[PDB]
């Protein structure tokens, strides 16, 4: 199946992508703080992280079922699906890095968070 990502997963993925993409150190600090400049370096970073979280695929685009699992955090699936779908679009400029980042940006606007705190009984 697919499993939801935690802060720990995100941490690991950050490390794996920083290595595999050769991210300059000035960027790593920003990324540690969840601060994302709108440039190619960052956009490919987001793509890599989404790939690893299984939220985005370079051919199929944003992966809605998984996103909903990830963003729902127990909230009502269907309203989340409706929100997510508002963020889905085609790979208009044939740049998968742009594609991933455009969705990330839309999620931001629609106040949809990949990593949220969680209260359990």
């Amino acid at each position: 199946e697919f499993t939801v990502s935690t802060t720990e997963d995100l941490q690991r993925y950050r490390t794996e992508c920083v290595s595999s993409l050769n991210i300059p150190a000035d960027y790593v600090e920003k990324f540690k703080k969840w601060e994302f400049p709108e440039d190619d370096t960052t956009m490919c970073y987001i793509k890599c992280v989404f790939n690893k979280m299984q939220l985005f695929d370079d051919t199929e685009g944003p992966l809605v079922d998984n996103l909903v699992h990830q963003l729902a955090h127990g909230r009502d699936a269907e309203e989340v699906r409706t929100e997510v779908l508002k963020c889905v679009d085609k790979n208009t400029d044939n740049n998968a890095c742009h594609w991933a980042f455009r969705g990330f940006k839309c999620f931001q606007k629609n106040n949809l968070s990949l990593i949220k705190a969680s209260i359990k009984k």
